[PDB]
């Protein structure tokens, strides 16, 4: 599914993401779309053989189980194709855990180097929250 910028929002914010660890919802939408365009199914290939998964491409080293990440582990507890549903419900539950594994959202490289410190306000400007 590729969610629309409003549609993206109203759901992150239903399922908790809005100023979780702090981080107001703008930040999450602007994270979601510089990871995947909004797009539920976007995958990245890391050069550590690892896949980043769903609007915000959650990696495999550490998060969810692809089967073909040796070594890595599965935190979130779900198969990575879980975060690839139209329903972002698994990414959400699962970008909560990352974001408070420690370096909070600076987890999300498009976020740090595309997100961090702008005004992230502008990513749910117009919606209806
Ligand atoms: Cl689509
Ligand atoms: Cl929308
Ligand atoms: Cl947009
Ligand atoms: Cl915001
Ligand atoms: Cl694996
Ligand atoms: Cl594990
Ligand atoms: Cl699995
Ligand atoms: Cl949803
Ligand atoms: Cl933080
Ligand atoms: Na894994």
């Amino acid at each position: 599914k590729v969610f629309g910028r409003c549609e993206l929002a109203a759901a992150m914010k239903r399922h908790g993401l809005d100023n979780y660890r702090g981080y107001s919802l703008g930040n999450w939408v602007c994270a979601a779309k510089f990871e995947s365009n909004f797009n539920t199914q976007a995958t990245n290939r890391n050069t550590d053989g690892s896949t980043d998964y769903g609007i915000l491409q959650i990696n495999s080293r550490w998060w969810c189980n692809d089967g073909r990440t040796p070594g890595s582990r599965n935190l979130c507890n779900i198969p990575c194709s879980a975060l690839l549903s139209s329903d972002i419900t698994a990414s959400v539950n699962c970008a909560k855990k990352i974001v408070s594994d420690g370096n909070g959202m600076n987890a999300w490289v498009a976020w740090r180097n595309r997100c961090k410190g702008t005004d992230v306000q502008a990513w749910i400007r117009g919606c209806r929250l």
